[PDB]
């Protein structure tokens, strides 16, 4: 044991906890200055004793060297697409079809309702709690290795906040740029005669395609986790909301507007509430993602492969 290894371990634990409070809880227990005091105290100490420097330390988010290009990553579990609706009647028909298709329909039929963020879908792998890899969705089967870019995102933890992390956990979410960040970026890019972005989605896309993680770090990007891919060495909750709550309890950012709604009429109230709140969120959304909350019912309903919307095979008993 040394005093150095101990004060580095203590600084790291304290800083990760403050990052959680600030980013995930939105309830920091200390001022921004106090966090910074300890941050650059850890950074200096690590540089004075580089033998105790760790790859997942809060000070190691940004690569010093710009990359040559992005490698391609084939997802172990493919990243699926979403069905869409454009009206109340259309949404009700989607629900009436689920009601008929289920063996046993429960009363109530609970839905996990979330805002649909207007960002870029990503996959982040944590191996024994440590961030090792991150990929763009790409075409749902193959994507690009953006690990260095994802590591710069302030609300993305380099290590899970748990003493018993899964053997492997793949977190799936949307990377996006809030309005304030988007406005500052364009004001800076205008005042420095550089490329301005038409909308926050385009700014987030361009920032994640940046080969120099030093530029991505200057881009005000945010992750909101929506799902889980690989999950080994853990018994995941049996509902979708509880899985998002579990992700949040181990340090992962999830959207705070998520709610549970029983039946289509409650689900439609949520949709109208998010539509009215839309003008005050501080980030772009283009709809609401409505999911069957019970995991066993999701497994029963399963998925539909790439198929036309104009045909159906009505099978005989
Ligand atoms: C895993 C699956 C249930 C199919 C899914 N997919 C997406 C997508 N991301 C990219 C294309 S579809 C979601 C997505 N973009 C959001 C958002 N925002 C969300 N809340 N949930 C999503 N759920
Ligand atoms: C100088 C400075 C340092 C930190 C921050 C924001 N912030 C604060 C905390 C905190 N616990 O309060 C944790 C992480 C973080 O990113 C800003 C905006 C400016």
């Amino acid at each position: 044991m040394t005093n150095i290894q101990t004060q580095l371990d203590n600084l790291r634990k304290t800083l990760r906890q403050y990052e959680y409070e600030y980013h995930v809880l939105d309830n920091p227990s200390v001022p921004d200055s106090e966090y910074d005091r300890l941050f650059h105290q850890l950074k200096a100490l690590e540089l004075e004793h580089p033998e105790f420097l760790t790859s997942d330390s809060p000070t190691q988010r940004v690569g010093a060297k710009p990359l040559s290009g992005f490698s391609q990553i084939r997802h172990e579990i493919p990243m699926l697409s979403l069905d869409n609706a454009f009206s109340d009647a259309e949404f009700n028909a989607f629900v009436k079809r689920i009601e008929d298709r289920l063996i046993l329909l429960p009363k109530p039929l609970t839905f996990c309702c979330e805002p649909k963020l207007d960002g870029l879908a990503v996959s982040i792998l944590y191996v024994n709690g440590e961030l090792t890899q991150a990929a763009t969705r790409g075409d749902g089967t193959t994507g690009e290795d953006i690990t260095a870019n994802i590591r710069t995102i302030r609300n993305v933890p380099l290590q899970l906040l748990t003493d018993n992390p899964p053997a492997r956990l793949e977190v799936r979410g949307e990377v996006f740029m809030p309005h304030a960040g988007f406005e500052r970026l364009n004001k800076y890019a205008l005042e420095h005669n550089e490329k301005t972005f038409a909308n926050p989605r385009n700014a987030a896309a361009g920032s994640l395609r940046q080969l120099d993680p030093n530029i991505t770090s200057k881009r005000p990007l945010v992750l909101n986790a929506y799902g889980i891919g690989i999950a080994e060495g853990v018994d995941l909750p049996t509902t979708h909301y509880a899985r998002l709550q579990w992700l949040k309890s181990i340090g992962i950012p999830v959207n705070p507007e998520i709610r549970l709604c029983n039946g289509a009429d409650e689900v439609l109230g949520f949709y109208r509430d998010i539509q009215n709140k839309r003008s005050s969120l501080g980030y772009d959304i283009d709809g609401t993602v409505l999911k069957i909350n019970d995991i066993a019912l999701q497994n029963e309903l399963g998925f539909i492969s790439k198929a036309p919307r104009w045909a159906i095979a009505y099978k005989f008993p």
